[PDB]
């Protein structure tokens, strides 16, 4: 995956993740350095829907708008944070 491509794709992500990452809403996520394979897995999961229930739901909407090369750019982009 290409992280400069990743940042661009991820405007819409800095609103609940943080600009660098960094989560500020409890019970949010933090994204900043986490593994790049557990990444695109985890979006992957939410694209199949693997994971539901609460805030799964708002992840499920948001990968199905991200193709697998997306993805994997994000991926990139986080984990090279
Ligand atoms: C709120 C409007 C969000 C937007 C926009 C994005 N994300 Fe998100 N994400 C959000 C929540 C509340 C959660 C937790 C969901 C859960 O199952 O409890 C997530 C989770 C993730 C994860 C998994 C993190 C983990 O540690 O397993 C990832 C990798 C993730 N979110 C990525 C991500 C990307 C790349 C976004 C831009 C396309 C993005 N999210 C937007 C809330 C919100």
């Amino acid at each position: 995956g290409d992280a400069a491509a990743g940042q661009a794709k991820a405007a819409v992500c800095a609103a609940c993740h943080g600009a660098d990452g960094n989560a500020t809403i409890p019970g949010y996520p933090n994204l900043k350095g986490q593994n790049e394979q557990y990444i695109v897995s985890s979006i992957k999961a939410y694209k199949n829907k693997e994971r539901s229930g609460g805030l799964a739901a708002v992840m499920q909407a948001q990968a199905s708008l991200l193709s697998d090369d997306d993805i994997a750019n994000l991926a990139a982009y986080y984990s090279s944070l």
